[PDB]
């Protein structure tokens, strides 16, 4: 019953995706920005966070990396899935996206699944090791419902990221374009 709930709520988020995040607009482009970043914050809030970095990559995907505890990877009893995968199968952000991947950092470990609008191509792989913790989600929008634009504005990314460390005192956040690798912009905020 739990995985056929999750298809129905993506089933439901891509039938009215403004019904969730405001608008298919530009607006709502920006808003699968929010979404991750907020959740990052969330983490560095309870105290095990305290740098995130958003990247406009090539072909306006987007990487937000953050030095949190790393998502859970352990079995839950609820969906005999990995709780990594309930949290990203459960997320707007992935239902609208074309492709999202997830690294994971966590247990000394490098934990790795991707999907496509939200459902997962793959069950969780360790795919490496590691001394850190955090997690790393990159996503490409869904053309199919962002029917307008794909293409991120970075002055409107770099507002609200700068808004959003002077919210969140002791947080750096980064800003970077890597869309042209001839000529790329970094902003990096980081109060008190
Ligand atoms: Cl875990
Ligand atoms: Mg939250």
């Amino acid at each position: 019953a739990g995985q056929i709930q999750v298809l129905e709520g993506l089933e439901a988020v891509r039938k009215r995706p403004g019904m969730y995040i405001g608008s298919t607009s530009e607006r709502g482009l920006h808003h699968l920005v929010w979404e991750i970043v907020d959740n990052s914050i969330d983490e560095a809030l309870a105290g095990y966070a305290n740098q995130i970095e958003v990247v406009i990559e090539k072909d306006n995907w987007i990487k937000v990396t953050d030095n949190g505890r790393g998502i859970p990877v352990d079995i839950q009893e609820k969906m005999g899935r990995p709780a990594v995968e309930v949290i990203l199968t459960s997320s707007v952000v992935n239902a609208l996206s074309q492709d999202l991947e997830v690294y994971v950092h966590r247990n000394e470990t490098i934990y790795h699944q991707a999907y496509k609008k939200g459902v997962p191509q793959f069950d969780l792989k360790e795919v490496g090791t590691t001394d850190k913790t955090g997690t790393v989600i990159r996503f490409k929008a869904d053309g199919e419902i962002f029917t307008e634009t794909t293409v991120y504005n970075y002055e409107t990314l770099q507002q609200r990221i700068r808004e959003l460390a002077f919210l969140n005192k002791g947080i750096q956040i980064t800003l970077r374009d890597e869309r042209d690798e001839e000529n790329v912009r970094e902003d990096s905020y980081h109060y008190e």
